[PDB]
DNA sequence: TGTAATTAACCTTTTAGGTTATAACT
DNA sequence: AGTTATAACCTAAAAGGTTAATTACA
């Protein structure tokens, strides 16, 4: 019989909830999504295995909505073609040391000069030397 | 006599002040700025003629610090020999609508995937049919 | 004239850019 | 040991977009 911590106007009662979620203008409903909810507000209180089916929703919901403009597999495969780590790729394309990284696991849209670019070197990778 | 909006503990006494700036990492002092400046915390007051003067300052500050990686003058140039409006050319190159603008009136800083990209198409024009 | 092109405030979301941790690999 | 990649967390900036106010310019 746990009352909400927010509004202290409703309890917290275990049910499911269809939970809107928007990314980079992407639009989906995360479904059926089981947690304490406030009777009164929005306040929820999911425990550990709630919390970690959700984010998991949510982190492949991302990397799909990433994945329609470019391939994490296009990024990996330019990069590994010009020789460069991830943080060498970092310091000539922008974003930082761990740019890449988030790039190449979905996480995170690159630029789209950087797609744009990586486009151009995918094709004549010796336009390289000219901007390195 | 007017008393801080603010702290309500110090007046507000017209004077100078030296006014630290940052932006891209890029220091600076805007000196001797005139306004009214509250005895006790940071409030400062300043009428239209000094507002006008500081943030002409500041803008001019900010324009001079992207300048250091990316001329106004070199963007321009290669959008209009690629033969596209700053809006064609954001589509292609990303940043919305006014991105081109903003990097052209020195305000704000292309991505360094942006700039490059704009390196590549300026000694090879032909390649933006490969990517447009 | 009035139509496209650009500059401008101004707003919210997302990455840029970096710190520190962890772990795998060389 | 340092190298590479992943991961979470920050602040500061640009991305991306809406609206308005302006400047070329058919
Ligand atoms: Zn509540
Ligand atoms: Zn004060």
């Amino acid at each position: 019989h746990m009352k909400c911590p927010v509004c202290h106007q409703g309890e917290m009662v275990s049910g499911i909830k269809d939970i809107p979620y928007t990314f980079r203008g992407r639009k989906t409903v995360l479904k059926g999504i089981h947690g304490l909810y406030c009777v009164h507000c929005e306040e929820s209180i999911m425990n550990k295995e709630e919390s970690d089916a959700f984010m998991a929703q949510v982190k492949a919901f991302r990397a799909s909505v990433n994945a329609e403009t470019v391939a994490p597999e296009f990024i990996v495969k330019v990069r590994k073609k010009l020789s460069l780590t991830q943080k060498e790729a970092s310091e000539i394309f922008g974003g930082g040391v761990n740019a890449f990284s988030r790039y190449e696991k979905g996480n995170a849209q690159p630029h789209p000069s950087t797609i744009k670019l990586l486009r151009v070197l995918d094709k004549h990778p010796e336009l390289l030397n000219e901007i390195r």
